């Protein structure tokens, strides 16, 4: 499985509404070009991606996407979001390997 680079509103949605149907976890990395500890963190993102594909891993630049940064009111980077079916789930703010990769196997096994 792959990280989903999320780059319109359009992308945004289609990836939503197809976990939400699916009824499947959403990790989303909210990153910028940027920003160093975002760097750090694009492999550690993208080896969970693989590990764990019945969860959508999404990425999506600040810059880019403001509408959906200021939905949930993301002003540090990394911000690591979880939602499911419309909730979040949790977050992960920094880079912080250790505990994005516990939330991860905490949220992605069967609830």
């Amino acid at each position: 499985a792959e990280v989903i680079s999320v780059h319109s509103l359009e992308q945004w949605t289609m990836q939503i509404e197809e976990a939400n149907t699916a009824k499947k976890l959403v990790v989303i990395d909210f990153t910028a070009s940027w920003c160093g500890p975002c760097r750090i963190m694009a492999p550690v993102f993208a080896d969970l991606a693989k590990k764990f594909p019945n969860a959508v891993f999404l990425k999506v630049d600040v810059d880019e996407l403001k509408p959906i940064a200021e939905q949930f009111s993301v002003e540090a980077m990394p911000t690591f979001l979880f939602m499911k079916e419309g909730d979040v789930k949790d977050r992960v703010v920094g880079a912080i390997k250790e505990e994005l990769t516990a939330k991860v196997g905490l949220h992605a096994a069967a609830q």
